[PDB]
């Protein structure tokens, strides 16, 4: 009765999942974004990650990370060793929710509501079951809140490998910054951040 749970078939297969949040009504964003976007990998993904939301590029590719964001966080993939191929990528929530501002040249991202992200919650607990990963990188707030609790912080426990009693097969978490956070600031803040970011990637990799 609640959120996306109807909508969620009884399998683990991630095409049956996918083409079955195709038809997820299970909060309101569904209406205005072009399609619902599930993660990208396969389940033999030792290594999983959710970023916020799929964005502007992502709602009409139908794939995460392809927009300037994720061209940032394949670079930091790439400095910290990690092949992209080998990872299973997603979001909190599966469809993109945004406005458009006069004389923009994008859609700009809204925030999901807590209540959206819970909605959403059951197409998250399907990807891990599906996928079993070893570590799960929470990239930005959105996504680490969903795990974590409401109340959690990013920014006070960078670098962490972290474990909570009720995720799904207890992997480890890593909780970071959102790729799409270090594309905009001063040269130098950017430069640290995206080495911090390099560094907590290596963190999830070098879990058992
Ligand atoms: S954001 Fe998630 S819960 Fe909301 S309609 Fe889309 S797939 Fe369903």
């Amino acid at each position: 009765m609640a959120g996306a749970q109807d909508f969620v078939p009884h399998t683990a297969d991630l095409a049956e999942l996918a083409a079955a949040a195709g038809e997820c009504r299970g909060c309101g964003l569904y209406r205005d974004a072009t399609q619902a976007v599930f993660g990208a990998g396969g389940r033999s993904a030792r290594i999983m990650m959710i970023g916020q939301q799929p964005g502007d590029k992502e709602d009409l590719a139908g794939l995460p990370f392809v927009g300037p964001a994720g061209r940032l966080l394949d670079r930091a993939l790439e400095a910290a060793d990690i092949d992209r191929d080998a990872l299973y990528v997603t979001n909190a929530v599966k469809h993109f929710k945004f406005t458009r501002a006069a004389g923009g040249k994008r859609r700009i991202h809204k925030t999901p509501s807590r209540t959206e992200v819970v909605a959403c919650r059951p197409w998250l607990i399907a990807e891990m079951t599906s996928v079993e990963p070893d570590v799960v990188v929470l990239l930005g707030a959105t996504a680490a809140k969903a795990l974590l609790g409401n109340d959690f912080r990013v920014t006070q426990h960078r670098g962490e490998v972290l474990h909570v009693d009720d995720v799904p097969g207890d992997p480890a978490l890593v909780a970071t910054v959102h790729p799409s956070s270090l594309l905009r600031g001063p040269k130098e803040e950017r430069e640290s951040a995206f080495a911090g970011l390099v560094d907590d990637l290596r963190v999830a990799a070098d879990v058992r």
